[PDB]
């Protein structure tokens, strides 16, 4: 049992809500929230933006020094660093961002991240700015993460066709 409330369930280990991941990180505090993150720890605009932004921009200080001690992420890869006051950890994954070209395959690479965490807050990795199709996005997820993930959609109009199209 966890303190994740209002979701809908998919399937045996992944749950979708309409919801401000912001909102949702600082109401449940997880152990786990999942930054959509791009190579260069630059968290400008979309969920990054908004997370950074929570953290009062702490996120991009300790990620700045991230960088300059290891270089960039790559596409489909990870870091986890400090949730600062939103979660105990923030899981930094890099989906591909199609409106750069980067190669949809890599976007279930960057979903088996979460595998290493048994519990993660979310949003659709490759979706809004990152230029995806979220309902693609959505089965890759269903498809790769087998550990329990609980998957916040910004936008309701979006958050209602993920739902009525779900296999
Ligand atoms: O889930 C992916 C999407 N992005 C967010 N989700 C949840 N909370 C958010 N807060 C700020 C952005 C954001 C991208 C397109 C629609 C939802």
């Amino acid at each position: 049992v966890n303190s994740f409330s209002g979701y809908l369930k998919l399937t045996d280990n992944v749950y979708i809500k309409n919801a401000d991941i912001v909102e949702e990180a600082k109401k449940v505090k997880p152990t786990v929230v999942v930054n959509a993150a791009n190579v260069y720890l630059k968290h400008g605009g979309g969920v990054a933006g908004a997370l950074n932004k929570a953290t009062n921009n702490a996120m991009q200080v300790e990620s700045d020094d991230y960088i300059a001690t290891n270089g960039p992420l790559k596409v489909g890869g990870s870091c986890v660093l400090s949730g600062h006051n939103l979660a105990k950890h923030c899981l930094h994954v890099v989906g591909p961002n199609v409106n750069k070209g980067e190669d949809i395959q890599l976007l279930k690479s960057a979903y088996e991240n979460f595998n290493q965490h048994e519990v993660l807050l979310a949003p659709l990795l490759s979706a809004g700015i990152f230029g995806a199709d979220p309902i693609h996005s959505l089965r890759v997820c269903v498809d790769t993460v087998r550990t329990n993930v609980y998957l916040a959609v910004f936008d309701k109009n979006l958050y209602d066709k993920l739902v009525s199209s779900f296999l």
